[PDB]
């Protein structure tokens, strides 16, 4: 009866919190690579089948009206503000086991799976500029006399500079595969910061879009260098152009790390969560 729903649950509760706390040294790292990635992709997935495996449960406990004694309900006091829980108000046992399935699945879904995709969209994207980078040293080489004149694949560069924004011209971090509110998705845009992202319209509402402007920059400067496909540069003009092409590119960098904050905290507010919530189980 329920009350191996009582057990079953708190199973699976102990196991989404080991999927957290794996999830969080993964992002508590320097680089999210092709690997760190899908390492989330496939710990979110999990976190997704426990929370449904808990709100198979916790529905349970709530058509049975299973009691929640005032100590127990107390414990909810210390839960996330964000998980928006009441430590009493003496309401059903039937809400209650709904409002606490509701909240697993409110942080899990308006949360983790919200910054896990706008983390993984511009970690992809930038993983795509490292490629460009990775090229860059290539096309660089000793023109001129020389005396530290440089020789520039300029043609090459917007090319790879020209194929990347096109592959994330119209990328979404927000919502995931959705549309909203062009108020509402003006509000995402205007909380994570303002310049990490554009707000669009697809169609059938809006959304928050990638923000190409730092690739626009840098196909300026590229555009403003000369002819083509093949420009060189006395060591002045090279070091002043590397200088602003360098900018652009901790721009992003940095918007990459900022996002990847919005996750982990994401994640600590989860955690928190899933911690009270298995003390409030257990004092049952």
């Amino acid at each position: 009866h329920p009350v191996s729903s009582l057990t079953m649950l708190n199973d699976t509760l102990h196991n989404i919190r080991t999927t957290n706390q794996a999830l969080k040294k993964e992002l508590s790292q320097k680089t999210l690579t092709k690997t760190s990635l899908e390492e989330i992709a496939l710990h979110s997935s999990q976190i997704s089948m426990d929370v449904n495996k808990s709100a198979q449960l916790l529905d349970i406990l709530s058509r049975h009206e299973y009691p929640i004694n005032k100590d127990a309900r107390e414990l909810l006091h210390s839960a996330p503000k964000e998980a928006e829980l009441d430590g009493d108000q003496m309401i059903s046992h039937r809400e209650l086991w709904a409002k606490i399935a509701n909240s697993i699945n409110d942080i899990n879904e308006q949360y983790l799976k919200v910054y896990e995709h706008a983390v993984s969209s511009y970690t992809q994207m930038y993983q795509d500029f490292s490629a460009v980078l990775s090229s860059l040293a290539g096309w660089i080489s000793p023109g001129g006399n020389d005396g530290n004149s440089v020789k520039l694949q300029v043609n090459s560069l917007k090319k790879a500079l020209e194929e990347l924004k096109e592959k994330y011209k119209d990328k979404p971090l927000y919502p995931a595969n959705n549309t909203v509110s062009q108020e509402q998705a003006n509000k995402w845009l205007t909380e994570l910061g303002g310049t990490i992202g554009k707000v669009s319209q697809k169609n059938g509402g809006y959304v928050v879009s990638i923000n190409m402007t730092p690739i626009d920059n840098m196909l300026k400067s590229l555009d403003n260098l000369g002819g083509n496909g093949e420009v060189v540069l006395d060591n002045a003009k090279y070091q002043a152009w590397n200088a602003g092409f360098s900018a652009e590119d901790e721009t992003m960098k940095n918007n990459l790390q900022t996002l990847v904050q919005k996750y982990s905290n994401a994640n600590s507010i989860f955690d928190n969560l899933v911690k009270v919530l298995s003390s409030t189980i257990s004092s049952c």
